[PDB]
């Protein structure tokens, strides 16, 4: 895309979605209230896997990617341009495991990131991890700074 003034239109790159928007319309209403597998992901920051059924009834599905779940640098940001979240065990709000890449600490004067896997303080940063509350960390690679947990309730 925008290779050329001829041609100026653009998709977003880097959001995915599974099953496929597509697939997803054309659910029945019984079987949109319970979409296994969901995946949600932006290839560049991160990605969320929903580990029970989804209730999808109502939500209009372009609001998925990049508005209900939004991936940033070192940032998880659900539901954050809604005023309300659902009910625990409903819409979203179930239990998921979440992937952010390129989590590093960072150097205190410069803030670039510290990307010596050996360092000290990737020791400590995997600590701090591990206290985050409304998370169950499962682990954190200093080499490719993949950062991986779960979450009981993906929005509480």
């Amino acid at each position: 895309s925008l290779d050329g003034i001829d041609d100026l239109e653009f998709v977003d790159e880097n959001y995915y979605i599974s099953p496929s928007l597509d697939t997803l319309a054309t659910l029945s209403k019984y079987e949109i209230q319970k979409v296994e597998n969901l995946v949600v992901g932006n290839k560049q920051y991160g990605k969320i896997e929903f580990l029970d059924p989804v209730d999808l009834s109502d939500i209009p599905l372009g609001s998925i990617c990049d508005d209900l779940v939004v991936f940033q640098p070192m940032s998880v940001l659900l539901y954050n341009n809604s005023t309300n979240v659902p009910e625990k065990g409903k819409g979203l709000n179930v239990r998921a495991r979440i992937s952010c890449y390129n989590c590093y600490p960072l150097d205190k004067s410069t803030r670039k990131p510290i990307k010596d896997p050996n360092h000290r303080i990737m020791e400590r940063y995997s600590e701090k991890l591990k206290k985050i509350p409304h998370t169950h960390f499962e682990s954190y690679d200093p080499a490719s700074g993949t950062y991986c947990f779960t979450v009981d309730h993906a929005l509480e």
